[PDB]
């Protein structure tokens, strides 16, 4: 599934987060934007041999078991394939874990190199919420 912008702010708000860790809601729909173009199905492998899976590009290296990707961890207890489901339930749950582990959303090259220290409110301007 193809989010629209204020689609999948409306639904991370209800996900819960919104001010996660202190992260506005916007940080997160600018990280989704450039991970994944607000696109469920994203796949993109790394060069380390993980593969990066749905919204947030949730990557098989520490977080879930794609059933490839060798000397790895399954730090989110899941199926990477649980991460492109049209629910974004999976991808939220195991995000919030990702943000807690210590290093925030710089864990999201992404949103480190696009999101980080822009007006990130821009990502929910005008939407229902
Ligand atoms: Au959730």
């Amino acid at each position: 599934k193809v989010f629209g912008r204020c689609e999948l702010a409306a639904a991370m708000k209800r996900h819960g987060l919104d001010n996660y860790r202190g992260y506005s809601l916007g940080n997160w729909v600018c990280a989704a934007k450039f991970e994944s173009n607000f696109n469920t199905q994203a796949t993109n492998r790394n060069t380390d041999g993980s593969t990066d899976y749905g919204i947030l590009q949730i990557n098989s290296r520490w977080w879930c078991n794609d059933g490839r990707t060798p000397g790895s961890r399954n730090l989110c207890n899941i199926p990477c394939s649980a991460l492109l489901s049209s629910d974004i339930t999976a991808s939220v749950n195991c995000a919030k874990k990702i943000v807690s582990d210590g290093n925030g959303m710089n864990a999201w090259v992404a949103w480190r190199n696009r999101c980080k220290g822009t007006d990130v409110q821009a990502w929910i301007r005008g939407c229902r919420l």
